[PDB]
């Protein structure tokens, strides 16, 4: 079902590749084309072996050399591509948090689209890497119901997917109805508990029944009822429950759609999902925005950046 765009190379020889990267960097200037062409053609696992061979062959650090050679968005793109899979999200998170300011958009985006299983792994990796607790870190950087919603999510405790209980679907839909529209003010607590812990197949049935019952889609009530970070967060959770590929295909679009471009987001989503479901994130992008992801990047990006990007994504028509 899920499908990425980048895969393992068939005739992979880590040693050969490491040499191609040395030549491409040795001497005056760089062959940014030889780098971008090689790296976006190997799975992330293979990129770790290549970086291994490079050290054992030349006693040099691949990532550090490139950090030295490449620049701007291309660097940032290659540097993110080199990051080990099990550590990238943890790396993006630790970076949204740190500093004086936080990037809630990253916290929301990562915490909402990632499955419980991935939330757990992301949690282990984060701790072993920066010697800190992810929760403790988020809690300390956020507040209000936004913080509570995140923490509920960080528990990666969401209920399991069993046969749907109708009476239970009705009870939950009616509960959300009374907690928002039929209430003077909002009972965010109920939204947080039901949205953050119920099983996926269940909540999907709850979204429909709630529409039937109120004439609204849960998304509109959320918008009518809430505001700020909690709003964006809850919209993010509802979207992912419906379809992560679609929710991510949507946040990518809004990164480019605007005049400029949010390269950070554009980079993060493509890289992070390249080997998970970037293929599906592609279909949902065409179906809902009429354009293929390809053509959209092709128009907003440039340089080797644009070249690497399009090769990771690929597929002109979607
Ligand atoms: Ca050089
Ligand atoms: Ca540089
Ligand atoms: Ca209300
Ligand atoms: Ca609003
Ligand atoms: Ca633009």
């Amino acid at each position: 079902a899920l499908r990425g765009t980048v895969t393992d190379f068939s005739g992979f020889d880590g040693r050969a590749d490491a040499e191609v990267l040395r030549k491409a960097m040795k001497g005056l200037g760089t062959d940014e084309d030889s780098i971008l062409n090689l790296l976006t053609a190997r799975s992330n696992a293979q990129r770790q072996q290549i970086a291994e061979e490079f050290k054992t062959l030349f006693g040099r650090d691949l990532v550090n050399d490139m950090k030295s050679e490449l620049s701007g968005k291309f660097e940032k793109l290659i540097v993110a591509l080199m990051k080990p899979s099990r550590l990238y999200d943890a790396y993006e998170l630790k970076h949204a948090l740190k500093g004086a300011g936080t990037d809630e958009k990253v916290l929301t985006e990562i915490i909402a689209s990632r499955t419980p299983e991935e939330l757990r792994a992301i949690k282990q990796a984060y701790e072993e890497e920066y010697g800190s607790n992810l929760e403790d870190d988020v809690v300390g950087d956020t507040s209000g119901y936004y913080q509570r919603m995140l923490v509920v999510l960080l528990q990666a405790n969401r209920d399991p997917d069993t046969a749907i209980d109708d009476a239970q679907v009705e009870l939950d839909a009616q509960a959300l109805f009374q907690a928002g529209e039929l209430k003077w003010g909002t009972d965010e607590e109920k939204f947080i508990t039901i949205l953050g812990t119920r099983s996926v197949s269940h909540l999907r049935r709850v979204f429909d029944k709630y529409m039937t019952i109120s004439g609204f889609q849960i998304e509109e009530t959320i918008d009518r009822e809430t505001s700020g970070n909690l709003e964006n967060l809850l919209l993010a959770v509802v979207k992912s429950i419906r379809s992560i590929p679609a929710y991510l295909a949507e946040t990518l679009y809004y990164a480019m759609k605007g005049a400029g471009t949010d390269d950070h987001t554009l980079i993060r989503v493509i890289v992070s999902r390249s080997e998970i479901d970037l293929f599906n994130i592609r279909k949902e992008f065409r179906k809902n925005f009429a354009t293929s992801l390809y053509s959209m990047i092709k128009g907003d990006t440039s340089g080797d950046y644009k070249k690497a990007l399009l090769l990771l994504c690929g597929g002109e028509d979607d």
